[PDB]
């Protein structure tokens, strides 16, 4: 049955998908730190 | 020296560099697990 209704996702527990989680959300952290500053600047210049 | 020698790598310590070991490890048993068996029984019977 998990497999039927999942045949491209395998299990997925609390502690893999806390793991999952976490790893996302150190993705998303490094994106954020990685972006250009000019294009921060800018926004915040516009939006202000 | 560490933003200028790795401009797109952020900073790789033990712990984090063996947690991506093992999530590729993971993710490369899972691949393994994924593959169609018939290719498996074409590539084993032509080889034996």
């Amino acid at each position: 049955e998990w497999k039927n209704n999942y045949p491209r996702l395998r299990e997925l527990d609390r502690n893999e998908l806390f793991e999952k989680a976490k790893n996302e959300i150190l993705d998303e952290v490094i994106s954020l730190s990685q972006v250009t500053p000019k294009h921060w600047e800018e926004i915040l210049q516009q939006s202000l």
